[PDB]
């Protein structure tokens, strides 16, 4: 009887488990009919000075993705705040969202302003690394590198059989890469110093010493397809290239396998995983728990109505639902009783010395023409074409940097 209108990205896991998750909140609550549109070009919703009456309720749309929405909004202040919804009761169930959460989720993805107000409610819970084929590894006697020299040494092997040792499958995904990478060399206090903007923190000898090992990684190591592919439309041609065994890593989360699943592969091929390397032999590694966003613009008709649905998105019924392709979401026990198809992603956490890492950069601030993750991710592609080196890579990000803060 009442209409509530919901955007959600398609990405790896999949459309269909929108529409079963729409489907059962619709059999629990039959006076809510929800209007739901899956795309992989959800900034078509969402446009400019758009009519209220035309805005989505409710949006699925993580930092980091192509168009950059979810970034934008926030510079707009466009987004609502929905701190209330922590402590909604779940539908359906006698707990709050805040009861189901897992510890410390939200955090500076989730606030992206600082402080206690929450305005990207967390979606899945993917740790993220690098991907590879453990059988190709096997085959060659090649162990998973710990350290970057390791990694490099690996690279040389491997180009004497014709595989380069590192694709991505566009720039963006370097988000994950830089946050394990960043806290693996400087540690906890320095990437929260990266992502706050604390005074030269660019000319810091950790930041400098993780540009200059992606900057080696990106242009001696590199597949010379992985460039011209890093886009919205190819990406996954990046992605095929460690399946037909012409790549040997990339950046990447568990929804790789369900986004995969139907492309060929060479004989024996299994999914490894583990994380970024660190620099110093025997350091900390850091896994980043990548999380999605789902979100009520400010602009929403239907607020509270979107709110309630977006509550049963931590429902155990929601739950059971996105876990069929890979999408876990971040409640406690959700983890448990994985199925075997995630065990090598998540059996990450259990090597020893390696912790998790999370988050994005703050929003409080904004500068005309500047954007941090254009100076950080994007810039990867224009480095690996040799057009702009290690030092300006690291004089924008500074300069950036300094303005933000
Ligand atoms: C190209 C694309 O849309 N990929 C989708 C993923 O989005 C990417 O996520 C990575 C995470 O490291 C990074 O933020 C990229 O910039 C972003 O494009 C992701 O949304 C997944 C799972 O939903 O689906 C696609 O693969
Ligand atoms: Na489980």
């Amino acid at each position: 009887k009442t209409t509530l209108k919901f955007a959600a990205f398609e990405g790896g896991y999949g459309a269909d488990m929108y529409k079963e998750v729409v489907a059962a909140y619709e059999k629990l609550n039959p006076d809510v009919k929800i209007e739901l549109t899956t795309s992989k070009k959800i900034e078509d919703e969402i446009t400019p000075g758009m009519k209220a009456g035309n805005y989505p309720d409710i949006v699925e749309l993580g930092q980091g993705s192509t168009s950059g929405l979810t970034e934008t909004l926030l510079k707009d202040k466009a987004i609502e705040d929905v701190t209330d919804v922590l402590d909604m009761k779940v539908p359906g169930e006698n707990k709050t969202v805040k009861d189901k959460l897992v510890d410390g989720v939200i955090g500076l993805y989730t606030n992206p302003y600082g402080g206690d107000k929450t305005y990207l409610m967390p979606m899945y819970y993917s740790p993220s690394g690098l991907v590879y084929n453990k059988t190709l590894l096997e085959q060659n006697g090649w162990k998973m590198p710990t350290t970057w020299d390791e990694m490099f040494k690996l690279g040389d092997e491997a180009k004497a059989k014709g595989i380069s040792l590192f694709t991505y499958p566009t720039a963006g995904y370097f988000d994950a890469f830089f946050n394990a990478l960043l806290a693996d060399i400087g540690g906890d206090q320095f990437y929260q110093d990266v992502m706050t903007y604390k005074k030269d923190v660019w000319k810091t000898d950790e930041a400098k010493e993780a540009l200059e090992t992606t900057y080696k990684l990106v242009t001696e190591y590199l597949n010379p397809d992985t460039v011209g592919y890093a886009n919205a439309q190819d990406f996954t041609k990046n992605q095929q290239s460690i399946l037909d065994g012409k790549s040997l890593f990339m950046p990447n989360g568990t929804w790789i396998v369900n986004e995969m699943k139907d492309a060929p592969r060479t004989s024996g091929f299994e999914w490894g995983f583990a994380p970024v390397p660190t620099v110093k032999n025997g350091g900390t590694r850091y896994i980043n728990t990548t999380i999605e966003a789902v979100w009520i613009p400010a602009k929403a008709k239907n607020k509270e109505a979107a709110k309630k649905f977006m509550a049963y998105l931590y429902s155990d019924e929601a739950a059971s639902i996105f876990a069929k392709t890979g999408a876990i979401q971040p409640i406690k026990g959700n983890t448990d009783d994985l199925a075997s198809d995630m065990k090598v992603f998540y059996d990450a956490y259990n090597e020893d010395n390696v912790k998790a890492v999370a988050g994005s950069f703050s929003a409080t601030a904004t500068v005309e023409g500047k954007n941090i993750k254009d100076d950080l991710y994007n810039a990867v592609d224009s480095v690996a074409s040799g057009k702009t080196t290690l030092q300006q890579w690291q004089d924008k990000l500074n300069e950036t940097s300094n303005a933000l803060n």
